């Protein structure tokens, strides 16, 4: 027979993590929010049962060794060897050991009921935490939100790119207005913006010619395309009118990007919430492994003492079984005593 190796820190830390996750998680499903609180509540109850079982079973097992029959049965059986008085000594000593054995069975029956009581209790705790169903179509939900996150991020990226193009198209028209305003082109050329050929004839330095000549050509070409002008010349008021439409469209894109960034926080919070629920299931799996080993240990402990008192009573064998079972509990207490959670 071998006892399970149990880490109660891994058990208790997992219960601690379920509590933390069940309260910060914000997937916004609500029934999941309630079910996660059920798991944390029953998880803490399981942890309480595990912590109480150790000093409970220690108390029960420690009552057996100090009994008189452990020592006196060895003294009876050792003196029940040599040629003795067959009635006065031998018959009487047999009836004395039968009295001791009846008390030994009665005590060992009692500690077995205590071990079974802890096993059945831990089994009820394991049932409570495990029976809460949380992963029904949660892999489906995680896929849905990440798909919605993908197209929102894709929309923001396109919107930002379409805005970036409109920003330069706007800035090209602004540069055209600046050279018109700086050199008073509206004063010379009435109503319509001067052509590229007309700008050459102006009294300007050669670097200044190419400066304004490129500005006008670029801003006019853009403005004409926006107003649907593929025929006539461009007026100054039409240049400002062309900019006004771009400012309206850029402002509209900024508003649309703000609404998308609100939705993006929504999906990211819900994906984070779904990931915490997935983590709660993994923390629950971790603690149940340790919890199942406690149930197993007590049922092993019970049947081990049962087999000692089924047939012939090996007084001194039982003393080893108790001390081995006690050393196992001493270890569990050592873990709880020096436990540092986080
Ligand atoms: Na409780
Ligand atoms: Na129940």
């Amino acid at each position: 027979v071998v006892y399970p190796e149990i880490n109660v820190k891994t058990l208790s830390q997992a219960v601690k993590n379920i509590w933390r996750l069940s309260h910060q998680q914000k997937s916004g499903i609500e029934i999941i929010q309630e079910k996660t609180l059920r798991i944390s509540l029953y998880s803490r109850d399981l942890d309480e049962a595990a912590r109480a079982s150790v000093p409970q079973l220690q108390t029960v097992l420690r009552q057996l060794p100090p009994q008189d029959y452990f020592l006196t049965l060895t003294e009876i059986d050792t003196e029940l060897e040599d040629p003795e008085l067959d009635d006065e000594t031998r018959n009487t000593l047999l009836e004395a050991r039968s009295e001791h054995i009846r008390n030994l069975k009665k005590d060992v029956k009692g500690v077995i009921r205590s071990l079974r009581k802890e096993a059945n209790l831990m089994a009820s705790r394991i049932a409570d935490v495990s029976n809460v169903v949380i992963l029904e179509r949660l892999e489906s939900s995680l896929k849905e939100e990440q798909e919605r996150k993908a197209e929102i991020q894709a929309d923001i990226a396109q919107q930002e790119k379409n805005k970036a193009k409109l920003v330069v198209d706007r800035n090209k028209i602004i540069e055209s207005q600046d050279v018109i305003r700086q050199y008073n082109l509206a004063d010379m050329f009435k109503d319509y913006i001067p052509n590229i050929s007309d700008l050459d004839k102006l009294d300007l330095a050669n670097p200044k010619k190419e400066l304004i000549k490129q500005a006008i050509k670029q801003g006019v070409e853009i403005a004409k395309k926006i107003l649907g002008n593929i025929s006539k010349g461009l007026k100054y008021i039409e240049l400002a009118d062309a900019r006004a439409k771009l400012d309206e469209r850029i402002n509209q894109i900024n508003k649309d990007c703000d609404d998308l960034k609100i939705q993006l926080k929504g999906v990211e919070q819900r994906i984070a919430g779904i990931e915490d629920v997935h983590q709660i299931d993994k923390e629950r799996t971790t603690l149940l492994l340790q919890a199942a080993k406690l149930e197993q240990a007590w049922n092993i402990f019970a049947k081990q003492l049962q087999n000692t008192i089924d047939g012939k009573i090996d007084q001194q064998d039982l003393t080893k079984i108790i001390h081995k079972q006690l050393d196992f509990l001493d270890d569990l207490a050592l873990q709880y005593h020096s436990m540092l959670l986080s």
